[PDB]
């Protein structure tokens, strides 16, 4: 009961919001001898109907509480309303390789119990089908390496990461998006795949891409995919084509490693933002049709299932199309353009607002604002871990981000039971 709780406080404006949280101060430092810090947790959460202007104090006793509240009311923050109406949940968002950072897993598996067990249902599969250990993978003072361990690993984090925030947090998605090795927790996730069977595609697939490691090359470029295509046939280019389409501004191309970096060269001549991605194999390109045939025999056994959650894939030429997750999907996926700006576009067009990306480190954010700001919708691009991020707390903090940006969400489970306290109502305005 002496264990620190999120107190959550809203109101319609950043002044206004100050003013309840100066109100509520006075009232809590009246009243801590009769409230129960438990019962005035439970109060504002379920007991109080969530404002645009959002926040939330942690703390372990009232005294804090009263600390934290009259910080907030004495401050001059700038807290930005809510985009989404507690109406839909939030779209998970499932990037690619790249996300995975030394000891990722480590403070997750001790401080959640939920990402643990879902570790551990994969770590024997992961173990059956790729020879080696996803918990000392995701625990090692070394970066996982190597694509035959780097996509089960980031696979595990991302499938750990969807079944926490739902388990513990009460949060079930209203859609799911994948970009590339991402579609195999976004098909766990939407109920397209046991997962099982979606660690037997992420397996079974980066096993087979090894024989493949080395041919060709990645470049990011701030340009759309129209554009890029264009260059590519005025300047005669059979090598290089457009792999990912992240954003209405930003591609990806790939093919061979030469023509990849002579055009990166040329845009930021041109002051055309363009990197260079790092990757052993070039994606969605036709580097990767030697191992197609051998995958599809690999995932001739996987079994699909009609999807339980909006799924919006990146794969088919219609993302609000759903998926029929057999090995031909798989294949499709690896080999055809990752369309992951028509999908967020759809989810945006159907009314979601609210995109938090399940990985070690988000790759996505950008791209999700970016297609936000061509609809011109108020869109919010969580990520849920960073690099090296501490999460004394574990996952916590993404919830409290998750309510402040609007994301319908179950609050009992948080809050499970308590007392309604006679705490101040703030007046309509």
């Amino acid at each position: 009961h002496s264990s620190p709780r999120l107190f959550m406080l809203s109101s319609t404006s950043s002044d206004a919001l100050r003013q309840t949280a100066r109100q509520l101060a006075t009232w809590v430092e009246e009243h801590q001898d009769c409230v129960a810090a438990s019962d005035l947790a439970y109060t504002l959460a379920r007991g109080r109907a969530h404002r645009p202007v959002r926040t939330a104090v942690v703390a372990a006793n009232l005294p804090e509480l009263v600390e934290g509240l009259r910080e907030v009311a004495d401050g001059d923050a700038l807290y930005d309303a809510a985009v989404g109406h507690g109406d839909r949940g939030p779209v998970w968002v499932f990037s690619g390789q790249g996300s995975q950072w030394a000891a990722m897993g480590t403070q997750l598996l001790a401080s959640e119990p939920v990402f643990a067990a879902t570790i551990a249902k994969l770590e024997p599969v992961i173990a059956a089908e790729s020879g080696f250990s996803v918990t000392e993978a995701i625990t090692a003072q070394q970066t996982v390496t190597g694509i035959d361990k780097v996509q089960p690993a980031v696979f595990a984090v991302q499938v750990a990461l969807a079944a926490t925030m739902e388990q513990t947090y009460g949060v079930r998605p209203g859609a799911v998006v994948g970009h590339s090795m991402g579609e195999s927790a976004a098909a766990v996730v939407a109920g397209a795949l046991s997962l099982e069977d979606a660690a037997r595609v992420i397996c079974r697939r980066s096993k087979l891409m090894t024989r493949i490691a080395g041919a060709g090359a990645m470049g990011s470029v701030e340009l759309p995919a129209k554009q890029v295509n264009s260059e590519l046939m005025a300047r005669g280019i059979d090598d290089v084509v457009v792999s990912v389409v992240a954003s209405p501004q930003s591609t990806v191309i790939g093919g061979t490693s030469d023509t990849v970096r002579d055009l990166i060269a040329r845009w930021e001549q041109r002051d055309v933002m363009a990197r260079e991605v790092a990757v052993d194999v070039a994606f969605h390109s036709p580097q990767v049709d030697p191992i197609l045939d051998d995958l599809a025999a690999a995932l001739a056994d996987i079994a699909p299932m009609t999807p339980k959650v909006p799924y919006y894939s990146a794969t088919l030429f219609d993302p609000r199309e759903q998926p029929v997750c057999d090995g031909a999907y798989w294949v499709d996926n690896l080999r055809n353009t990752v369309q992951f700006a028509a999908a967020v576009q759809a989810a945006m067009e159907d009314g979601y607002r609210v995109f938090a990306e399940l990985s070690p480190h988000p790759l996505l954010t950008h791209a999700v604002e970016q297609t936000g700001r061509s609809l011109d919708m108020s869109v919010a691009a969580l990520a849920g871990m960073r690099r090296e991020q501490p999460l004394p707390h574990g996952l916590r903090g993404l919830l409290t981000e998750l309510h402040r940006a609007g994301a319908a969400l179950d609050y009992s489970a948080l809050y499970p039971a308590g007392r309604l306290v006679d705490a101040p109502l703030p007046a309509w305005g």
